[PDB]
């Protein structure tokens, strides 16, 4: 069976940050569910790119579970996903179930938010840090992309695709990334 | 003045290579104008992202002239173009008015359906090559970026932040591409 991800789009998320991924992940043969946080209706982007997600988060959540659910970056679209009580109980279900959760850019601040993976190593962008280093719950690291266990993320828009390969090397193993990033041209 | 312009976006269309130049000229103050080629429905992109297009190209190209006129790959979004009686006219009116025309992918084989750029160095996906070279009539090359005056061509989703880069330099400067690329966290 394929593996499914579940893709979290609110208003004012980092377009390049959300379509990477999903684009990225289809192409390894991942399930992938593009669900908007606030309905089924179109979601304007960070940068004012409109998106028609597939579902609504309402709708899509009760097709779990999944076996990543990402979080895309962009300030306001992370501040959506940090007071959404909808996003907290998704993100305490997967970690409680021991499943991958992946966050970009200013993505990882929603963890903070709701309290997930304390104690783990993280990056975010730069600009971000202040922000998750507030009380000392994470151990930060300046990495590209950082793995400590089910937490998985990453710095910025420019960090995008590897992101995305690193979770398809999670999902579906190290010679699938390798074959989808060949054709990619990545430096 | 902010400078302009105009993505043209069809059926079957790389949704990170057309994603990816908006975000980055926006971030660089140009006016961004995302144009369907079949209409103002929403366009489902290679990868089933669906994206809303601003406007129409009918009533896009009413409001031109545009400052670079962008072409966006993925293999039947570049068919599409290419059968395009509208974007041949709309290349041909670029051409003539020494507009710049960038082309990332497969995208460029557009160019050559509509004998636009003849005699250029260019460069385009490796798997999309043969079609580009049928006739001889431009020369190849590997360069991820190939810039030979008004023509501007790329390799693929890989190299599509260096390509909009490489077009937010040719209109708004060196300076202004270099302040966008940062906060980026490029490789």
């Amino acid at each position: 069976a394929s593996k499914r991800a579940l893709v979290i789009l609110a208003k004012g998320a980092e377009e390049m940050e959300t379509v990477i991924p999903v684009d990225v992940m289809r192409r390894a043969g991942i399930k992938v569910t593009v669900a908007g946080l606030a309905g089924k209706d179109p979601v304007q982007c960070s940068r004012d790119v409109v998106i028609c997600p597939d579902a609504s988060l309402e709708d899509a959540k009760k097709e779990g579970p999944y076996d990543v659910v990402v979080l895309p970056g962009g300030n306001l679209g992370a501040q959506n996903l940090s007071e959404s009580a909808a996003v907290k109980e998704i993100l305490k279900e997967q970690e409680n179930r021991k499943g991958l959760i992946a966050a970009i850019c200013a993505g990882p601040t929603a963890l903070l938010a709701h309290e997930i993976g304390f104690g783990s190593k993280v990056t975010t962008h730069p600009l971000a840090k202040d922000k998750m280093m507030n009380g000392g719950h994470y151990t930060y690291s300046e990495n590209r992309v950082e793995k400590d266990g089910l937490i998985l993320t990453s710095r910025g828009p420019g960090t995008s695709f590897e992101f995305a390969l690193a979770i398809v090397e999670a999902l579906n193993g190290k010679e699938v990334a390798a074959q989808v990033k060949a054709p990619l041209v990545l430096k």
